[PDB]
Formats: structure tokens, sequence, C-alpha cells
């Protein structure tokens, strides 16, 4: 019933999400259970610091998920794009954790990374979509993602069941947290509603074919602003509009720079912001406010019922402030989909 | 004899180089000694970590040097812009070595990451111009990196002077490794030449004035690609277009996924460097290649600008780098009507 | 109605054990609050790892609490006498915590190597009695036990009131585990049952007293057979006998070595043995039945109703009641403060 | 050979012993340490977040006597157990540990349940070992193998010198990459050097503590050692040499803290405390047996003179009377030592 693989995985969000958290997460006493990590908890524990290490849209999925697992854990977190972490030859030693995010469990550089925090005796932990793929035989011990195949190009259910395996893995991290416990709650008791918010961002899809073809069809350029939360969606959505749509697109830290791109916008170029209530910071109303005062007609993302502006709004059920980036994503990815329709692309 | 305050500061750096590594390098015995620091070295190694915490251009001097500093010492050191840094409320604890950098020492949300991390007992070191400024007194110890007073807008001058005081800090860190001595010669060897290397590398000026006064003035927006040392340069070069020219500009890593610059000196000439200038090349893209003396990047038979810079030490090089990104940036805001 | 301070003291501990626990445990809710360190707990848990710093009894205090330490905090813990610590000229850093244990809060061993993790940045804490003394003004945060004064030249009730600190400071260390929260209710109702259970103990005297006045008065060594938690009480009373009685006594580790001082042991050297059911090794059972095979006629200090040594050989038991296994050095310790004085008076020594 | 028992000819095999644990090992010219069990494994053990060393009897001396140079060489914390002790307490134990286990025999029970425990904790485990192939040699990660060749005795006595040698040797290997360390390694490298010709020298003592034992000292019920900082290790040694060997009652005690009396007064360890403690002695009159550098004066008592070395190799030189000491009264007792 559907046009491509794409948008059959776009649409599969729900179904992808739940399939994720199937066995692993008792909703009624919050308790996650991580059958492949069960055993390796206490080691994982006793580094120095966690490297997340990935590529492209998993990359993405770590700087989604970097900010809990160091609130969870008070584990120093760094995040590394693979081929970056080569060339700086990043020292790796023993009492490192490595986690790798892949999809495919393939990828050239990730592999190769993995192969140096291997040889340095590291720990190393995958988060991988493709069961026994190189990724999935090389690391320790891991957490196979369970989101089923892609087939499109570019990442769509991968990214949202990757995060969310991130977040799980986070919350076994500090399972025996007393101070963690309601928030622990919060978070488990917020998973469990993931897969029917995402049926219903869905929802926005005939806003966002409407909106593709009335101001974005014809574009050279798309600009998404983000901050806190809500950066790493940024950055995934211009991913997705360059990957698939084949037009330029910039994620920017927003406000961070008064006479930066906002300063040097036209009045045309096209603008999403990132409002949701987790990542409404007062940087971002600045950046916001320099756009419509130069007459830009912002795209807005927040939650429903919110008046960020006396421009386009896009409204999301409101989650758990580290969640949001899971529906927030949602119409970024719709949006690149139908941009690279509307222009005769094949995105599978 | 100068335009402005920025082309000043721009052409002051040989002289801002030398007073940097005045009184703290001895360049035949290969010591480095900073006095702010000394007695501190052991404390500092003894971390879990280092946190690199700025903002703007002196962010970008953190990240220029991470590589160095990782290499050199092997304690973990991680780079946060300062208002992220806080977005996150990212914990920090005792075990911490938290480094500020700051042409002023009185920005606002690195002042507020500094009292964040002091109030959770961090040790604190400042990288900082201004002497006596907020972050100068409220650190535990430091280096002034004497550059002299910055009144240009966009930071030039401070630049490559945090860059070097992050260098002889790195280099303090790892003075009592014996596997690492001829690393540390490497590059204080290296560090005396900057200076003279510097006032050549400003010989391009009147290359880039020929080049600004192209129809590369009248771009809206220009790319910047590197790599490796060079991705540190890349962002900083799109910060300066951005803030000076008032052009769009943007740093990418080349190879990872209009006027196009490309960092292909030999510290960061990667095959994805490579295969980035070819993609380029191949459509004709006419891309302005920095690259070390004598060093033919793309063939005659593709159309390209060179702006050759002296080769130094591989994690010097982007003290060299910069200056023509600097020299650019001013040129082409002349060129525009841009009061700098 | 005391003779000497130190009878007073040991007579005391109910009291002063009672005093050290005021105000800082809820016994209903199982919550431990330490006032002088409440807010440097995440600080203090921040460490590469725990140094022990003490002197005399107060290291035995360290000695017989590191076990829980360890246990409850998964920290690095080590115990150093103070002057062999200066003595190694033993590195320390601004990764370490350093926790400094003194009754008087004066003595100069202490006090140099206070200074000395001063100086090179470690964090210190203080577990002291005496309010406001040089340890307790130096060191970062700490506790002050609260056991009153002790005039008494040998410690008694600020050892038991020290290592009740001590426990205290580790259960506020590990408060934020759910996997330590059993273990933590435990321990917490056992410290509830100790004063009470002191007194018991201290119904042992006119049985210690009878001893006191045997055989035992006439020879010129005690040897001490501990292991595990009761190693550290094996040494107190070791101490004890040399400080108090003027006789000589050794602290030996039960059982660890075959041929080591009780394969040479006279028939008649006394030997009182720890065989409560916390450090009730197949090696401290070992040790007994090599001093009962030689003819031995050891003290047995073992939990109320238990067997350790069958009726048929001649032996002595002085019965405790039974606490939770990290908590039974605060009772064990009781009779030999007890044995130490009382041979001290029947041999004239004046113990104040 | 011309000799009574076992361990006679033991202890006067240590020059050779002593010189075969160094053998291929130490460049003594150009001050270069180098342990083949170890090569790879340096840069993994430096990083920890500590090392343990666990051992049993005269091995757990070892450890004590070797510790405070780890200490200074490394700046680790570095924490000596004893085996049984450590398996008492559960002492936790984790990823980030360095694990060193140091045997004679490799096959000693206690050192074998640790070493077992520690592995399926996940540490970094390290041997140090004379039987090749051993439990412990084949199931710790990397060692040293101390070559000191086959012990018969029953005291441990050239395994005791070979195995404070072999860790000395380890820890200046993990400090090899330090600047500062440089002149401490070049003067304990040379300070080894001279160790077997040394032992040689005070094998001398012989006759002079045959004197000793054929005295009213092989009549004594006891035995005290006095000792502090480098020197402690010895005389916990010294203790458990007269104990095993000498059946007479000993305890090494720490000098001055709080019957014939031995003191540990060379200069690496000659501590205001210690002269406090000599000094009470004497008061008394008691006649203390004083083990100090050749030429000095200490202070009735007897003097056993020693050559002076570095400070932490002067354990080596010290322990050796005590050897002498144990087995002569042994054998003046009437005692088969072997
Ligand atoms: C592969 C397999 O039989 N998985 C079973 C396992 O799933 P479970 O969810 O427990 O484990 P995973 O499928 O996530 O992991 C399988 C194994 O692979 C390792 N691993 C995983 C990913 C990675 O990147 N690297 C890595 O080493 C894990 O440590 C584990 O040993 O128990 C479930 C019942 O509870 C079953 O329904 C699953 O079919
Ligand atoms: C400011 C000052 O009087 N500097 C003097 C210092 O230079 P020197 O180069 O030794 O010291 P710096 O100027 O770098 O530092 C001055 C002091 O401020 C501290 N600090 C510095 C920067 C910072 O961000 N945070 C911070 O805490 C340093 O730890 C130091 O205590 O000794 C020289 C003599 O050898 C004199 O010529 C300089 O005039
Ligand atoms: C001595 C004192 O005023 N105690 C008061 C303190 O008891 P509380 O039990 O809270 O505190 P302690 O007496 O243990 O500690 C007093 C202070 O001294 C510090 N400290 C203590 C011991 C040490 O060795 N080193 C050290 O630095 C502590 O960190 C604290 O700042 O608050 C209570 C209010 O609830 C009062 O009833 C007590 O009278
Ligand atoms: C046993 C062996 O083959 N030794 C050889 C080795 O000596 P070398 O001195 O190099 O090595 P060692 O004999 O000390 O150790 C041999 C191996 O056993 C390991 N190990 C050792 C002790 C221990 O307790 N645990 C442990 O795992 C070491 O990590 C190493 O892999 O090379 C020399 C030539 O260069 C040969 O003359 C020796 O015959
Ligand atoms: N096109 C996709 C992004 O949607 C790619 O960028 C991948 O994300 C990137 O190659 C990493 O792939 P991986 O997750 O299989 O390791
Ligand atoms: N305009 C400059 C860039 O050249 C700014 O981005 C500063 O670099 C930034 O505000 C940081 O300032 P600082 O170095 O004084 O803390
Ligand atoms: N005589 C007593 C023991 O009872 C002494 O050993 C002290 O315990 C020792 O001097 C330590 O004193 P302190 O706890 O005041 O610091
Ligand atoms: N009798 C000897 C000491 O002289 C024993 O104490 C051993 O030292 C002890 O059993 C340890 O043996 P090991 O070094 O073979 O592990
Ligand atoms: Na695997
Ligand atoms: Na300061
Ligand atoms: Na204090
Ligand atoms: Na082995």
């Amino acid at each position: 019933p559907y046009k491509h693989f794409m948008q059959k995985e776009i649409f599969e969000q729900p179904d992808s999400a739940f399939n994720t958290m199937r066995g692993r997460i008792d909703f009624e006493n919050c308790v996650v259970t991580l059958g492949g990590l069960k055993s390796w908890l206490s080691t994982i524990r006793r580094c120095r610091r966690i490297i997340m290490i990935a590529c492209g849209t998993s990359y993405h999925s770590c700087l989604a998920t970097r900010s809990i697992f160091e609130e969870l854990t008070e584990i120093p977190v760094s995040v590394e794009l693979a081929s970056d972490f080569l060339d700086r030859r990043s020292p790796v030693f023993r009492d490192d954790t490595c986690v790798f995010v892949s999809q495919s469990g393939e990828t050239a550089d990730s592999i190769l990374a993995l192969q140096y925090c291997l040889e340095r005796g590291a720990l190393t932990v995958g988060i991988v979509n493709s069961v026994g793929s190189s990724m999935s035989r090389q690391t320790h011990c891991g957490v196979h993602i369970n989101a089923g195949p892609e087939i499109g190009v570019a990442s769509t259910k991968a990214y949202t069941s990757q995060y969310i395996a991130l977040v799980m893995f986070a919350l076994s991290l500090s399972n025996d947290s007393i101070s963690r416990k309601g928030r622990h709650e919060e978070i488990i008791k917020g998973l469990q509603k993931i897969p029917e918010q995402i049926k219903q961002v869905l929802k926005l899809e005939n806003k966002i074919k409407d909106l593709c073809n009335s101001s974005l069809n014809d574009q050279k350029s798309l600009l998404l602003l983000g901050r806190g939360y809500q950066f790493a969606t940024a950055l995934e959505g211009a991913l997705k509009i360059k990957e698939i749509s084949y037009m330029h697109s910039e994620g920017v830290l927003a406000g961070e720079l008064k006479h930066g791109i906002l300063a040097l916008v036209d009045e045309d170029l096209p603008i999403i912001a990132f409002a949701t209530r987790d990542s409404l910071f007062p940087k971002v109303m600045s950046a916001i406010e320099q756009v419509t005062a130069r007459d830009g007609r912002p795209i807005v993302i927040c939650n429903e019922g919110d008046a960020i502006i006396s421009h386009t709004t896009l409204e999301v059920p409101e989650t758990v402030d580290c969640l949001q980036g899971l529906l927030n994503v949602i119409p970024l990815q719709l949006i690149s989909y139908w941009l690279a329709v509307n222009r005769g692309i094949d995105v599978d």
C-alpha cells in the first residue's frame, strides 16, 4: 500500500518502536531488562568514561541521547563521529567503554573504529539492527534493536529505534540508584506512550504535503534551528533533507550567534525551528524573533496548544523532555520524503 | 598604516605569536615553563578527564588543539561550547579539570559555565587574554596569553595566541615523558619558526585581494572543506566569513557525505579530502586550495586557485592555515563596503 | 561508684554507643543522617580510593570497619598506621579521600599525616571525639563521635563509638543504592540493639574477675586468635593487655600458619579465641583444635548457646549476644577491655 | 655439596639466584630493564585504578618489602593483601584493578583461590612465580618467572630475595617512561648490579652468627625483631623464619610504635622511633643484637654489620643474617631443617 519502502518505514515507526521495547520493559514495575547486557552492566559502569562512536544518522542518535546518559549515570559520555575519531588517532584504553551504534553493522569507518578500540583493550558494546552483522559479532556485548529491515536509503525507523535502545541502555546503567527512581519511572511511563504518539504525529502528513507543495518544493536550501535536546534533531533533519531531497540544509545551534546565519537570511529561505517545551530556551525565542522581524515566515515545531509567536505551525504531542526528539524527527522524515518525491527522486 | 584595527591585528600576528611564547619557551634546551601553572601541573594531570569550555573563536582554538592534548597527555579531552554545556546540565565533579579559554575573560556563558564548575568542586584553569578579567581571577590557575588588546570585532591574533598557549599547556602537561621527548622537541622547534612563517603567509595578501576583487565577492555563500587538524580551521574560517563578510559560510568535514575553499596541507591531506576535491573538479567547480608550498593538489587541466603556505609541524599547521581565511574575510568585507 | 575512670568508661558504653547514634539514625525509617558530612557525600564518593589513617586503638577501629566500607561502597579502602604512612612517604593526590580517626584529635603522627594529605590536595574527613581539636578543625569535614570525655589512659568507649561512627559513615556513603537497601536495614536494626546488648555483655564482669583471679594472673603472656571481622578485635585486645596490664600479648590471624606460634605454645599459655558466628572460619576451628590437641585450655568468646569446644575438653567460655556480622566486634571487644582492666587491678597497676 | 642441609645450600646459593633472576633482563651499562613476559602489557598495567599485591607467607613479605618502591616509582596506589584474609573479607575487585600474585610454588591453595576470584571479576592479573607452568604461572594473564631455580628447603630463602628482586624490576619497568624517575632508576639499577657480590660479603657473617647461636640465645623462648620503614618487612620475615625453622617464638615489631632483641638500624630505616626503641632496651640493659651498616656505631650489644646498598634494596642484604640465625638456632637446638 506504500509508494516507497521509505514511506512504509516511516509509517512503521509505532510498530518498530514497540518491537524495540518488546520483552525489555516492565511498564508496571518500571524495570528495564536488556538480555545482551544484563551480566555486563556492573562492568560497563566501572569505566573511566563512555565513548559513543557512530556515523551518519546513528551518530545523531548518540547526540540525541548523550544528555540522558550523562544525567542518569554521572559517567562522562562523549560522542565521536567514527571517521574523525580515527583521523585524530584518539587514545583509547582498557578503562573505556566504547559504544558502537550502527543500523547495518557493516559501515567501514565504524568497523575500523571498533578494531582500534578492541586492539587497545577497551570494553566494546554494540547497538545494532542487523543481527550477526560484523559489528554485532565483533563487539563484546550489545543490544539488537529489533526494528526490522530498512530498504530506504536514508534511515528512519532505525533512528527512532536506536534512540529508544540507547535510552533503555542508560536506564539499565542507572537501575540501582534511589535518587534516579522517579526520573526512571517518568521516562519508562513516557516510553510506554511513544508508539501511540508516533501514530498521532504521522497524522501531520497532509499538512506536510500541503506545506511542501505551497512553500518548499521550489527551494534550494533550508535551515533548521534547535538547541539542547533538539539540536540532534536539527542535525538529523538537515541530513535527511540533504540525502533524500537533494536540497541544501544545515542544522544550526539556535541563537548561538547574533550576527551569524540569521543576521544574513533572506525573507524567503525556509526555516524550521524546534520550540517544543523541552528545548524552549531564551536563545531559541531570540532566534525565532530575529527571523520574524526580518520577515521570514518560520515553520515552528512545537507542542500541542502552544503559542510560540503571534508562520506555519506543526504541533506534536508533549512527551518526557529526553524523549521529545522521537516525536520531533517524524515530521522532518515526512518533509524530506515529500520534497524528494515531488522532484521525481527515488528514495529506495 | 592600516585601514582598520582588524587589518592591524591580523598583521600583528608575528609579534603576538612571539609575545605569547616570550619568557616561556627555551628553544635551545626545549623547555616550556608556564609560570602561572607550573606548581599546579601534577594536580592538573591527576584528573579523570579534561573538559575544554569556550564560546566562538575561543571554542575553535580548543577544537584546533584537542588532538595534541590527547596525543601528548593520554588524558581524555572533550571540547564543549559553553552555552550547550549549560543547556545539558552536564555533570562535573571534583575529578574534572575544566579548561576555560576566553580572549575577554568576560563572556557571559563562559562565566556562568565557570561558576557552575567551581560550585561542583572541579579544578579550573584559565587561558585568558585580559589580565585580571573575571575569568582570569575566578579560575584556580591559568596562562595569560599576552596577545595585547584586541579591538577588532572578530578575533584574529587572539585565536593564534590562544592556540599557541594551549599547545604550550599540552607540552607542559607532558614534560615528564621520555617517549614523547622527540615529539616535544619537534613541536618546540616548530613553534620557534611560527612567527617568521606568519610573516611569510601575510605575503599572500595581494593574491587574496585579487581574489576578493573577483566575482567571489558577489557570492551568497562559501563552503570550506577540511578534516583532522584542519576541521577547526574550516569552522573558524566559516565563522569569520559570516561575522565579518556578511556572507553565509559553512565548514564541512570533507568527504563525510558556489565558491569552495579546501584545506589540503599535508597534515590533513586524507583520502577523503582528495575525493571531495575531485568531486568539485569533476564538475569543473574551480576550488580555492590552501596547501603547502610546492604541492600540486590539482592538475593544470582543472581551473583552480592555490594559496600556498609554509609546511610546519602537523599540529601547528592550523596557525598558518587560518591566516589566509582571516585575510579573505577582511577583504571580502572591504569589497562589500562593510566597515569592519 | 567506680574505682577508676577506665572502669567507668567501660560501663558507660551503652550510653556512649547511644549518644554517638543520637539524632543521626532514624530507626523506624532506616535513615542515617550525618550533619557534618551531608553536603559533602557526593564529593567524598567521587574518589579513586579511601585511605583511613590513624594511630593505636583508632587504627584498630579502621581495621574493624574496613570490610563493611568495602562491601557497602565498592570504593577501594586501605587502612594506614599514621607513622608508617609517613615513613613510606606514601604518595597522596587530589583524587584520594583521606579519613582520619582520632579520639583526642591531637596525636602528633595523625596531625603530621593530615598536613601531608592537605598540602597534596586530598579531601580530608575527620572522625574525632574531642570537639574543635586540631584534627577536627583541620579536616575539611567530619563527624564528632559524641562519646564524651575519655580520661582512662587506654581507649574503651571511644573505640566502640568510633567504630559506630565509621559504620554510620559507610551507610551514608551507600545510601543511594537500591541493591544495598536490605543490608542497610539489617545493619541499622542491629545498631539500634547494640546499646542494650553492651549492657548484657557487661554482666560478664564477675566471670572475668574470677578468671583474672585465676592461674591466669600468674602468667606472662596472652595470645588472641581471630580472623575476618574479629582480627581487628584480637589486635585491639592485645593492645589493651599490653598497654594496661603490662603483660605481653599478641593478636594472631587464626590458623594462618599450621606450624606457627600455636605449635610452640606451652600447655598452659593463656589463649583467647574469637569464635562468634561472623568469624567462625574453618581456619579458626583448626587453630582451636590444635590448641586443645596439645592439652591447651583456651578461653572462647562465642555467641550465646553455641558449643565451640566439646564439654569433654577443659576450656572457658565467655558468651556474647549475636548481632549483625559487621557489628559483632562492638560486643566482642568488651570482655577484653574488662580482662585488661581486672588483670591490671590484680597486679596493682593504676589504670588512670 | 659441602653443605649440611638443603636450606644452608640455598642460603649460600643467593649470590647465584640473585644474579640469575636478573640475567638477560637488566642492561647495567645503559640502565635498561626488560622483562619479556610483561613487555606488551606494561602500558595496560599502568592504566589501572590501583595495584593489589596478593600472596601468602614469605611471598606476602616480599610484597611488603617492595610496596614502597612501587608506590614511589609509579604513583599508582598499591595495597598488599594476605590471600586468605583478602578472601575472608570478600574484598571487591573490578576490571580496573591490576592484581599481582607472588608465589614461589605457583600452587598455594589460598593464592590460587584468590587468583580465580580476581579473574572472575574481570581484573588484569600478573604473576611473579618461580615454578614455570604451575597453576599461577598459567592462569595469570602475564607475569615474570623469577628464575631462582628449584627450592627444596621448607623455609623460603632464595625465593624471597629473588621475588623481591623480580618485584623491583617490575616497578622499574612500570616507571621506565618517566624523566623525573630517571636518576632514581639508575641508582637502583647500579645498586642491583652489586647485590650478588654484596650477598657474598654478608654470608661471611656466618661465623659471628654461629658464635651468637652457640650462646644462651639458643635456650630462649622468644626473640623480638624491631624494624620500621623498609625494614619492617624484614622483621616480619625474620620472625617467620625463626618460628618455622628454629621452633622459637618470634614477633616482628614496628619499632617504637608503642628477651633477646634484634633491631634493624641500617641507614635506610634509621628513624627517630628506632633509636628510641633501642635506647629503651639499653636503658634496662637489654643487650640488643644490632644489624647496621658497616662502620656505623648505633649502640653491651652485638653488632652484625652489612654493606650499605640503595635504601629500597637494603632488605635484600638484611634478611640474610636472619636466614643464617634461624638456620643455626635450629642446628643448635637439634632440629633437622630439611
Ligand atoms: C540473537 C538472539 O538469539 N537473541 C535472543 C535474545 O535476545 P536479547 O534481546 O536477550 O539479546 P540480543 O539479540 O540483543 O543479543 C544477542 C547476543 O548478541 C550480543 N550482541 C548483540 C548486539 C551487538 O551489537 N553485539 C553483541 O555482542 C549480546 O550481548 C547477546 O549475547 O533473547 C530473546 C528472549 O529474551 C530472544 O527472543 C532473542 O531471539
Ligand atoms: C599577571 C601577572 O602579574 N603576570 C606576571 C607573571 O607572568 P606569568 O606568565 O608567570 O603568569 P600569568 O600572567 O600567565 O599568570 C598570572 C597569575 O594569574 C593566574 N591566572 C592566569 C590566567 C588565568 O586565566 N587564570 C589565572 O588564574 C596564574 O595562575 C598566575 O598566578 O610573572 C612574570 C614574571 O615572571 C611577570 O612578568 C608578569 O607580569
Ligand atoms: C560541634 C557542633 O557544633 N555540633 C553541632 C552539629 O552536629 P552535627 O552532628 O551535625 O555535626 P558534628 O559535630 O559532627 O560536626 C560539626 C562540624 O565540624 C565538622 N567536623 C567535625 C568533625 C571533624 O573531625 N572535622 C570536621 O570538620 C563537620 O563537618 C561540621 O561542620 O549540628 C547540630 C545541629 O543539628 C548540633 O546539635 C551540634 O551541636
Ligand atoms: C617460560 C619461558 O618460555 N621462558 C622463556 C622466555 O623468558 P622471559 O623472561 O621472556 O619470560 P618469562 O619466562 O618471565 O615468562 C614466559 C611467559 O609466561 C608468562 N607468565 C610468566 C609468569 C607468570 O606467573 N605468569 C605468566 O603468565 C609471561 O607473560 C610470558 O608470556 O624467553 C627466554 C628467551 O628470550 C627463554 O630463555 C625463556 O625460556
Ligand atoms: N544514509 C544514512 C543516514 O540516513 C547513512 O548516513 C548512515 O546513517 C551512515 O552511513 C551510518 O550507517 P550505519 O548506521 O549502518 O552504520
Ligand atoms: N566575535 C568573536 C569571534 O571572532 C566571538 O565569537 C568570540 O570569539 C566569542 O564571543 C568568545 O569571546 P571570548 O574569547 O572573549 O570569550
Ligand atoms: N593508648 C591508646 C590506645 O588505647 C593510644 O594507643 C591511642 O589510641 C593512640 O595514641 C591514638 O590516639 P588518638 O585516638 O587520640 O589519636
Ligand atoms: N614456609 C614458607 C615460608 O618460608 C611458606 O610460608 C610459604 O612462603 C607460603 O606457603 C607461600 O608459598 P608460595 O610462595 O609457594 O605461594
Ligand atoms: Na558480539
Ligand atoms: Na585566577
Ligand atoms: Na574541619
Ligand atoms: Na599466564
